[PDB]
């Protein structure tokens, strides 16, 4: 009477009830995750595993909140209690019984970064991945060898695949990523959408709308009078020391720009979560603005003029405003020398110059214009490799596609 | 108070025997292995996670059968059919009913290699290790990196030293080895006996008895008037291609030696089991004997008149002898350039040359005895450091101390 | 060493899981069921097996609704949304998950029947028993020979001991009964609580509570002139016959009863659940009120002229009345002769005739002082004898003892 | 994945690890197939167990001279206590050995129940010989069973499910066949009246004057002397201190016959080593052990019983016999709670003091005219069925049945 897979988790779910295991939730979600569970109108976010609302999930959520707000939206975070939702979206935490109920019922699951492979994605329900930028770095399949402790490069790699064999839909933001996601994530050129990133919507269709460069502008208190500046800088794990209180000032040289750009400039400063609350910005006021925890990183670019970065993925977003950019790669031998340990050649075809001391690099800074025209050949260049496909329309292309998907199962 | 690990157990074993599962041995023994099931006078014996009858249990064994025959002796085997052991032991299959209750019910475990974790060894029985060798190569925590699939460095060092914390002893044959067994084991110096290896006793009690070195040398169809070179290399993964099936010639090149010492040598080719059956000795015959099946090496070390190896653990036994040994080390380069990977400085101080290319070999070996002479600096130096400890009596002493462990136990 | 004791369940309970037996739910509460569940203030009650909300248990948990409402009350049915409980208790039905943590978190079971054995009650919990009435039929280990289906007399009497083995106060009503209790319920002395029924209050605060004898005549659309005869014999086995479809009339004659007092009085039935719907009443509207159903039985005994039984142990309740009481013993034959199978002597001592007849019977019913006067005697005599310990404080000193009882834990 | 093999499989699971005994029986339950019987092997067990005796040995002895090529097995409950001939081997109740014997064989052979925790496949053919004519009624016609721990509907109900498996029942008369159809809820069709297997020996060998002789040496009996056998059977009430002497009163009875007869006392295992017979030394002999009660029988001029089914088997030799009903008031004043009417239609006088008893039984050839006719309508009622080729006819029937399932 009895099939062999549901014993397994039976008695799986036994061991958890007992012994007062927190995964019981998640046993009795194996038990009992049937296809008729679904609701083809419930639909569920989650960005970057929880830690935000934000990213292609957010905006894609949002034009569905415009266009529907009919349909059963439901978010899940880590903490559900600190994060903060527009809308008629209901919060589930990451494993407690209403994050297994909600993941069931959906005929939809949105998301930016991978999701649990101990969730059932029934063929009952269609699974949308946005991803989070176009590769800079190699990853998943692409990658050679991998000593992350508690894993090996095949079993790594076989569980990547195991999941991105339940995505039914990847986005892409150019055939450079759709090209390299077809090898690096076993993907079929069928199920990637090269639509352009929802996230990066923002930054086609309010590049100039004023009122709301403004807002965000007021929202930071930054100076009436003065151009911005973004930086940000990759982690990098060599930095880390002593319990991780006390840092070194940034490489970059803070009482230098301050000197040469205080006058005409101000500094965000976007960092790793760890090196921004071990920053003392003491006597940089309202030149150096930390703003490694703003939720938007989409409204950051767009009143930036322009973007000090390294090896980041962010370049190809802040690409699509055709801005200039300078990559300050003072570690740039320390990475391999000559690196092909990245799909592009980061040696040549990027939209700025490659600096290594962060004076030329200040000096340089002071004119942006001398820099826009200098290099307005490389940035356009690179404006039509990786960026040349955003619509502004992403967000309403998925939105649609979701709601198309489930006037279908309403019948 | 509710017993959270049996709990554990019963449901294993519930689902082991419910699915046809064939650990189900393997679990019941688990639920039910109490330390009220050891008997004093049973002594398990295995060697090479059950592949021979061989090496060091064995000799501690032999020399147990003839002066303690009174005890229960139960041999642990992958196929207890293909093995003969002499003597009164019983022999079980591993991971069967009987692996088990003899296991559980033993009060003494002896191995050269790595028992299971899955094996419990009660705070009641005594686990005596002798391992295999003197090092060269580093092994366990004194390692790197080790990319074996499966599992990660941590995951492996931590899993070894569950083994070698359930070792109450560890044999050792040189201060050298001892020092590094404290580091690359974990291992605390009051639980290592210094004694030599039970496997090479016959290397200094009979090197002499001429009587037996025959019996070895007419076990193995060679000719009279033919002195004997043995060559055994390590594995390496490197020189695997096309299934197995038809390999390569061997670096050192069989016609030439033919041709240069066919006339007053034959040569002992002790390879790894897979570069063995796939060996064909056609037209070597009664010069190229293989030899890589035989049980005692040791046996093959007392007739050997020279050794030829490259990084491999047996230069240290055969050291005993003080016999010359030639190191044909064909890849040195292809391994780390100059590579403190070892224990030791591999390009100064052992007790031969270092040949990278096999005709220089050749020649050097038309003459053993200006070799002999040429080195016998060396080869002392070299016996002097890894060899010296050796007795002729260590299957005696983990006998004796296995016997008067076990009449402690006959009392209180 | 190895527990076999818990190996034994962990085996049972993988049987029921995997089974799909109703009795999981039993097997995992007796595997996992440990001393430290008990919560002090966390309080059981169930009466009769969970048929009702009545009885002791029910006028304990009204008293200590009252007085000490921070204590957290359960109360267990066979179906609990066919039940009303008044006040802050919660429900639990039997068998299930929520009713076993109940039994398992008390720190004090309250029951007027038997509680099931596959119910552990611990060191750590108070078991109290108020028991169901003065014994007048001989019961448990008194008893004779139980030819009852499956079980014989020694393995019956033998799980009643071990059930009375574990009431740690039982209620007793007078010293007929404690003489009783003490041997056919293996009981000792010291832990029988003589105070009287906690139901049985009512009889004494409120027998002359001239508005609580309204609420509850004009509950039952009582006539107001008439006054009130209440008839309960016991069920008789030989008696069914037909499925239960249609019973011959009463023996009483209802008929002959409604020609000689129609006009004075008005009869209540109080009958077994198999007489009462099956019972035809056409045309003794407003004179024979089926009251079977009816949920408090005390209620009934306060508006009643009177009460005629046979053999049944109201008769020692309703004798706290001072009241006349008929025992229409119509087949007094069938039953032994001259039984001693009773623990008193029927034949002698009893608060009023015995009619074997049901003619006479209705001639007596015409007068009833004359009856109160001929019998004022052997009325009072009886109510010295099983009547004379309610003080109508026994809920009360329940209540108490618990309240005191759980002060003493939490400490 | 079937829930059946889970409850035993989870049985077992539990006998071994907590070293139950039956766990040699919950294996047993989990790997009996139809597949395991050989049709030639062959399963023998009398009395539960006690015996190598009764019917099971004389079908046993049987074949072991007509089909010595079958692989025979007894079971015993002390299997090195008994005595076996031939090629049968043994195995001990509740052994590995014994639920192989019987998972394996294709007949059960048997006198008396056999568990009901043993497997009787329809790959397999039980045959009950039973154990003798009913006097006091069995099974199903009992009307009130008090037997500790267990109820009359639960006992019936277990008894059924024993007789149901009986493939074959053995009948000595169509008195039986009759109580047994309805006593054992039997079909007709299933019964075969043919006698008693262990009274083959006393129509065979009635005149054998040298196997008789045998017998009675075996005894150490004397020459002159003939013999008298009392059978009396149990009586709860007569138990006492963890005894009073017999009833019959062995002093008289030296007094009166000491110097013509002998007499065989055979008791109740109990009353037996009770019983001090210093000085009765070659008059009263305890024969209570005796492995096989056909032989005496056979050697027995008469029998006293009183309520015992043994007078049917006796009757076979139309010979005296005699029923010392002592304590007939206490058994129920005139019970019918017997098949028959003891009253009358038994083949001899009912006594109820030993004395007039003791008189008679000085002159026998007396005796045996004055009830020559109660003794014919005795053997004519339930004695006339057998052949004495009744081992012959098991025997056959089963060697005739095995080379069938041999196809
Ligand atoms: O019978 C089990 O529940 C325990 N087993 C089986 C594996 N467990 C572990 C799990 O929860 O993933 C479950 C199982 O696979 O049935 C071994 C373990 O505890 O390591
Ligand atoms: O009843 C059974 O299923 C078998 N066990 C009991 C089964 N339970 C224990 C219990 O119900 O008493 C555990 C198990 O499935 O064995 C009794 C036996 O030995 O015949
Ligand atoms: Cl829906
Ligand atoms: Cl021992
Ligand atoms: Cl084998
Ligand atoms: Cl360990
Ligand atoms: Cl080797
Ligand atoms: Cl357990
Ligand atoms: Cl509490
Ligand atoms: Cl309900
Ligand atoms: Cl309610
Ligand atoms: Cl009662
Ligand atoms: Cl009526
Ligand atoms: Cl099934
Ligand atoms: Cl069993
Ligand atoms: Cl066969
Ligand atoms: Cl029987
Ligand atoms: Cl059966
Ligand atoms: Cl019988
Ligand atoms: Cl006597």
């Amino acid at each position: 009477a009895f099939k062999v897979n549901q014993f397994r988790k039976t008695l799986r779910h036994v061991k958890n009830i007992v012994l007062r295991r927190k995964n019981k939730e998640r046993s009795l979600y194996d038990l009992t995750d049937k296809e008729d569970n679904v609701k083809p109108k419930t639909i569920v976010f989650e960005s970057f595993g929880g830690k935000n609302y934000s990213d292609s999930p957010k905006y894609i959520y949002e034009y569905m909140q415009k266009y529907y707000p009919n349909y059963r939206y439901i978010w899940s975070f880590k903490n559900p209690d600190k994060n903060v939702v527009p809308g008629s979206a209901e919060k589930v935490k990451r494993n407690s019984a209403e994050y297994y109920q909600a993941y069931s019922e959906a005929s939809h699951w949105v998301s930016n970064a991978r999701t649990p492979l101990y969730l059932n994605k029934k063929e009952n329900q269609t699974y949308i991945q946005t991803w989070h930028g176009t590769p800079l770095k190699r990853l998943a399949n692409d990658m050679k060898v991998v000593r992350m402790p508690g894993t090996t490069t095949p079993k790594y790699k076989r569980n990547f695949n195991r999941e991105t064999s339940r995505w039914d839909y990847l986005i892409s933001p150019n055939r450079y990523s759709t090209e390299i996601f077809r090898s690096a994530f076993w993907m079929d050129e069928e199920r990637i959408l090269e639509i352009g990133y929802p996230r990066n919507d923002v930054l086609v269709n309010r590049a100039n709308d004023q009122e709301y460069l403004d807002e965000i502008r007021t929202h930071l208190n930054l100076p009436s009078d003065k151009k911005v500046i973004m930086y940000a800088p990759t982690w990098r794990d060599d930095e880390f020391v002593s319990k991780g209180k006390y840092l070194f000032e940034l490489k970059i040289d803070l009482d230098n720009l301050y000197k040469e750009l205080g006058d005409d400039y101000v500094i965000l400063l976007r960092m790793a979560y760890l090196i921004s609350n071990a920053l003392d910005l003491s006597g940089y006021e309202n030149f150096a603005i930390d703003v490694s925890n703003y939720n938007d990183v989409s409204e950051l670019f767009l009143i930036s003029d322009c973007l000090i970065t390294d090896y980041s993925s962010v370049m190809f977003d802040y690409g699509i405003l055709k801005r200039p950019q300078f990559f300050f790669a003072y570690d740039i031998d320390k990475y391999d020398k000559g690196l092909r340990g990245f799909y592009m050649n980061y040696m040549e075809d990027l939209p700025g110059p490659i600096y290594t001391e962060p004076y030329g690099l200040a000096k340089e800074l002071k004119n942006l214009d001398k820099v826009q025209q200098q290099y307005q050949e490389k940035i356009d260049a690179f404006y039509d490799r990786f960026c040349s496909v955003d619509n502004g329309k992403a967000s309403q292309y998925i939105g649609d596609l979701i709601h198309k998907d489930i006037k279908e199962q309403l019948e």
